[PDB]
């Protein structure tokens, strides 16, 4: 069902996570982590403190899809086997530098053409998916979005509900 996905996202924050490639939103499916520039690492780590739940919503650019969305289990933190992350033209790991940890909510993709009729208060009011890395969602765009999603019958939200 859609209950626990539903108290999951109450009161939630959501931000959008736009990724250059697509080996690196799978290898934050495989070992439930991801990095961000500092400016949004920043961001994160005020949001992580703020919110029963922050949530990141993945698109892979050029793909016209979301990849799936995941809720932070950490503030970011340094130190650790550097993520073979595969870094854009000039990404110099160092700003890579910064591991989340976090959950996935869903693993499955949706079109773009699905999500045309959710706008985004905090972006103008242009559909939600428009916007640049880090954008944050408003609540209900936000929950309106995660919902469209397929249901990932893959995941127990149980564990994630404990981590609240
Ligand atoms: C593992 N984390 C990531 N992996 C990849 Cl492949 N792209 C990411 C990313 N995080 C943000 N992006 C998008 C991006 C790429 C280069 C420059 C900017 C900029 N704002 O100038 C933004």
């Amino acid at each position: 069902g859609t209950s626990k996905l539903k108290y999951v996202l109450q009161d939630a924050r959501f931000f959008l996570i736009k990724s250059n490639n697509h080996e690196n939103v799978s290898l934050a499916k495989a070992k439930g982590v991801w990095s961000t520039l500092p400016v949004n690492e920043k961001k994160l780590n005020l949001a992580f403190r703020s919110a029963r739940s922050v949530i990141l919503i993945f698109s892979v650019r050029e793909s016209g899809k979301f990849q799936g969305f995941a809720r932070l289990s950490s503030e970011s933190h340094h130190g650790g086997s550097p993520i073979h992350w595969v870094l854009p033209a000039g990404m110099s790991a160092k700003m890579l530098g910064g591991v989340f940890k976090i959950d996935w909510i869903c693993r499955r993709e949706l079109p773009f053409t699905k999500s045309a009729h959710l706008t985004n208060p905090w972006n103008e009011h242009k559909p939600v998916k428009i916007g640049r890395d880090g954008q944050e969602i408003e609540l209900e765009c936000g929950t309106q979005l995660c919902l469209l999603f397929p249901p990932d019958e893959s995941i127990d939200l149980y564990q994630v509900i404990h981590k609240m």
